[PDB]
């Protein structure tokens, strides 16, 4: 079971809006996770004794920027992790861990980025969700936008975040139109642009690197969620998200027995396979986190307190529920994050404070 063993508050005092887990990490190296709150990016250490031994921040240099959304990639040639941030100036900046310098930056979109994901296979595409109504897929090994997920029956409103599944053939999407929408992105159509993106060198030819823009998504609900989809997650083929109604649901597009695969666009029906309910986090701008295995979800409320559920269950309604509590940790728990062998688990906090937990 958890016990809380440290904590800590950034001296910035405002809320940290994401925490992640660095899964690169090398073996034998200690335990990596970064923070982003403010207009920081913070990297720390776990070490024995319940230890968080600060490193080194990236600061913006406009004190206006709020990063929002961090995610960790690794060089595709030399092996060494990469980390990508972004936040309301709309810009994605690449981060080389070690030394906190900048060493590229994407003027992303024409307004603020929720959330930042890589592809799980392949660590150069990655994809932002933007208040703009879309979604952007890059590849950072050639610095080309691959294509745009939006427009003419794109979402209506405000992105506020994406996820691959587990093979990266397909993403969902949800935002403050209340609507999740599925994007292939295995098309003969993406499959080219993404080759494509890959094949591009400005410096040997005389084309710009032409983006996709992908206008309708392969599958559309609003039947989940009555308000705001602040958080998306594939549980295999299934789908995990939430709004600020106190419940993550998990579900499916189309009838029971359904292939994901075989969904077309028109598709009108959904099933729901389960409801994880819990209590006080029915404010917008709270994420879940699963571990590496997808063994384990986890969630802060409004009050500080956690719910992690077990998910090494038959079917997803029987999911076993853990509440960690702390009296010290009353401050809404904005993101989560598991250690990639799930043995700690850190939230983040609206009065800066980082919270460490132990298996
Ligand atoms: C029917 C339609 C077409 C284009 C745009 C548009 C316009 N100008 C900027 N800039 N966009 C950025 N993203 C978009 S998006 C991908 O589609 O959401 C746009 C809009 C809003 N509607
Ligand atoms: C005819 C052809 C066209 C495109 C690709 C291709 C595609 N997708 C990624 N990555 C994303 C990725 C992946 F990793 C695993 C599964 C997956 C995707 C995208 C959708 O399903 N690629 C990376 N390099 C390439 S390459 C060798 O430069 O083309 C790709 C391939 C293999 N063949
Ligand atoms: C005082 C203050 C400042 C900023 C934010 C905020 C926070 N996070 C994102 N996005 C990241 C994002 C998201 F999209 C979905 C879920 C989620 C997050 C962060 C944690 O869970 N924001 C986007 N717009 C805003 S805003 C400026 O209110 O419109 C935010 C909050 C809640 N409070
Ligand atoms: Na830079």
């Amino acid at each position: 079971s958890f016990k809380c063993v440290n904590s800590l508050k950034e001296d910035h005092n405002q809320p940290l809006f994401g925490v992640q887990f660095n899964w690169h990490s090398k073996e034998g190296d200690p335990l990596v996770f970064a923070t982003v709150g403010s207009n920081r990016v913070t990297l720390y250490e776990c070490h024995s004794q319940g230890e968080i031994r600060l490193l080194q921040s990236y600061v913006d240099a406009d004190a206006d920027e709020n990063f929002y959304t961090c995610a960790w990639t690794y060089d595709s040639n030399t092996s060494h992790p990469l980390l990508a941030v972004a936040g309301s100036r709309g810009i994605i900046r690449i981060i080389n861990p070690i030394t906190m310098q900048c060493i590229k930056h994407y003027v992303g979109h024409g307004n603020a980025i929720n959330e930042l994901k890589f592809h799980p296979r392949d660590p150069n595409l990655l994809l932002s969700v933007s208040k703009d109504h879309a979604l952007r897929l890059w590849n950072i090994q050639t610095d080309t936008l691959v294509a745009i997920f939006g427009g003419v029956e794109g979402h209506r409103d405000e992105v506020l975040s994406a996820d691959y599944d587990l093979l990266g053939e397909k993403i969902m999407s949800c935002g403050m139109d209340h609507s999740l929408k599925l994007w292939r992105i295995n098309s003969k159509r993406m499959m080219n642009a993404i080759k494509e993106s890959y094949d591009y060198n400005p410096n040997k030819t005389n084309r710009p690197f032409i983006s996709q823009k992908i206008h309708f998504p392969d599958f559309s609900t609003r039947d989940i969620h009555r308000n705001y989809v602040d958080c998306v997650r594939w549980l295999g083929d299934l789908i995990l998200s939430k709004s600020c109604e106190n419940a993550i649901v998990c579900w499916k597009p189309g009838k029971m027995e359904d292939d994901i695969d075989k969904i077309k666009p028109s598709e009108s029906n959904v099933t729901i396979l389960g409801r994880f309910d819990y209590s006080q986090c029915d404010i917008w701008y709270m994420r879940f986190s699963t571990d590496f295995w997808q063994k384990m979800l986890a969630l802060g409320n409004q009050v500080g307190k956690l719910y992690v559920w077990d998910l090494e269950v038959e079917d997803p309604h029987k999911a076993k529920c853990t509440t960690l509590t702390h009296h010290k940790c009353g401050a809404a728990i904005r993101q989560t994050s598991f250690s990639r062998d799930s043995s700690i688990l850190i939230a983040v906090c609206d009065d800066a404070s980082i919270w460490r937990w132990d298996r």
